[PDB]
């Protein structure tokens, strides 16, 4: 039943300055500023590609495995995962760099001034899924998430060579690597997910046809925002699912994640492609409606009442029948 | 024999950027800009005035409680300051904010973009001496270092209502605090430190004459860099120690922090004047060569070599048989 899910781990640093960058940036010290900006707050969220996923498997109750890499800091957010049921033992933990981390800082007119840490991400590419399959067997899925780019590929021609199913998900890596990179992606995928701005930049780089990718992969998820959520099969059946109605928009961040794990969630549990669809579709607004993106909870009751009013009672009782 | 250090807890977050922050500050997005930087290195240094001279005390075996505020992500901090002997029951944990924090990004023309969060800092206002007494008795000492400014005042006023013996050592607050605040701070002291800028506006802020000063206080130490110390008792006596000569300048960083904890460490352990102000400019020089502020090695058969060195035998022996 186990779902392996590879790529970034790190944390989000976020600061707020009350006052006004700009105040700072006259012309006379742009050639060698020195800024200095007291903040008023500071939240920090757990995140990653792979985080955010692995996260959303196991506190929907999925068999997961995290595998990425990571520093030494990375152990509060081991432990918060192990509570949540998602096996750790493969996250590599780097003896030099610290976990990858982004920082923000936001002025009152919402300028931003903001940095990315790779760090340990970078040795992502030292993980071997041999190590993997020897204490768990054969993943039912690997997930090759955004990640280290040299991971990417190593991971997923790993996969080809020991008959694992993998899932192509190179969200914003697509935009950094060349046609023929992306091509080396997606071959032999059992699904392949994007967002609609994303599979177009996928067409347009590799050269391919849509005919020509569906010929590679088992199935096209192709999310769209609000529209809700493409699916495409090789022989041309195509399911379209729309979204559950959000109550607020907190924050959007990590909502593709959380889509792609319910989604897989509801595949490993047995479900349907309708109905695995819209099991991402509750998983992405429960995101959609929260700071950060581990910061929602899971409310059987609640899930169950939101599902029937987006999709109707039937639908809704078979979804939660897994869960 | 208990020293109580009051003041500040925090980290510095230090990043690197590889290009130039100028090459992002074009004139057409200044009102509102939006800067990425990708960043290949992260340090992190555990410091804060409180939490230096704290460790500095430690290491050289004197009995000292950190007594300031920080938050939950002060428990790797603790247990780094606890191994070296350092009593943190003292230490105010909040529950809603982090350790205060110092991040700063420095490109490769050293241009620096920089900020500062307060976080649990400012909770220190509400911690009470009386319960320090209360677990220890009174201690030999309160150190009032640079801390959130109500804190100062309320720890400098708790001493003298309980009886306790208090340095003064205001640093970076002079600058902020008003003539009468900084007169608040230094009435009745047992010590004043400051370095010789601070002092001469510790001057010119408060109006005193130095007459005036050293009818208020028991000793006037002023740290002139590398010309050593000067050493002021109300009776007129002076004693000057010149430094203990570096080998490298790798971080100028804590080295005020690192002459107190070692000056003071000498005159709790029974030495002189004299002799403590050679122990502590034993510690500045060893703050001075290594990076951060508690990254430094404490090495009994090198310190008796390089007093003597700067000193002689004679007063080496007298110093290192305390320690
Ligand atoms: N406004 C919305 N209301 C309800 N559901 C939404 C909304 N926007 C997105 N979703 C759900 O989230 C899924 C993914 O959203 P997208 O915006 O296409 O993902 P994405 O571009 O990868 O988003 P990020 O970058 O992870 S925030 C959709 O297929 C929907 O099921
Ligand atoms: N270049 C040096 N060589 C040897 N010892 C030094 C040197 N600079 C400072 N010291 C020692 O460090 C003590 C304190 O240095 P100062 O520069 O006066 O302190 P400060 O201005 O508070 O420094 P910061 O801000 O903590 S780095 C001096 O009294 C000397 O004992
Ligand atoms: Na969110
Ligand atoms: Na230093």
């Amino acid at each position: 039943m186990t779902i392996a899910v590879t790529g970034s781990i790190a944390t989000d640093h976020l600061m707020r300055f009350p006052g006004r960058f700009s105040e700072q940036l006259l012309p006379e010290h742009l050639h060698k500023v020195s800024l200095s900006f007291l903040v008023d707050d500071l939240v920090m969220h757990r995140g990653g590609v792979a985080g955010n996923m692995a996260f959303a498997i196991g506190v929907l109750g999925g068999e997961v495995a995290l595998v990425g890499a990571a520093g030494a800091d990375f152990a509060d957010y081991r432990d918060w995962l192990k509570a949540r049921g998602v096996n750790c033992d493969h996250v590599l933990i780097s003896e030099t760099a610290h976990t990858a981390r982004f920082t923000c800082t936001t002025d009152v007119d919402m300028a931003q001034i903001a940095s990315f840490y790779p760090g340990a991400m970078s040795e992502a590419r030292n993980i071997k899924l041999a190590d993997v399959v020897s204490a768990i067997g054969k993943p039912e899925l690997v997930i090759i998430g955004a990640n280290d780019p040299e991971a990417m590929f190593l991971h997923t021609e790993e996969c080809r060579k020991l008959g694992l199913a993998f899932a192509a998900d190179p969200s914003q890596q697509l935009a950094r690597l060349s046609g023929e990179e992306i091509r080396r992606l997606v071959n032999g995928a059992a699904y392949l997910f994007t967002n609609d701005y994303e599979w177009d930049l996928l067409l347009s780089k590799t050269g391919w046809s849509e005919a020509d990718v569906m010929a590679q992969i088992d199935l096209r998820v192709t999310t769209l925002g609000p529209k809700g959520v493409d699916l495409v099969e090789p022989d041309g059946t195509t399911i379209h699912v729309g979204v559950v109605p959000e109550t607020s928009q907190t924050d959007p961040t990590g909502v593709g994640d959380a889509f792609r794990a319910g989604f897989l969630t509801g595949r490993s549990a047995g479900l349907g492609l309708e109905r695995s669809a819209q099991l991402g579709s509750l998983v992405a607004v429960l995101v959609l409606e929260s700071t950060g993106t581990q910061e929602w909870q899971w409310d059987y009751e609640a899930a169950a009442s939101r599902l029937a009013g987006a999709y109707g009672e039937h639908a809704a009782a078979e979804i939660v029948a897994v869960l």
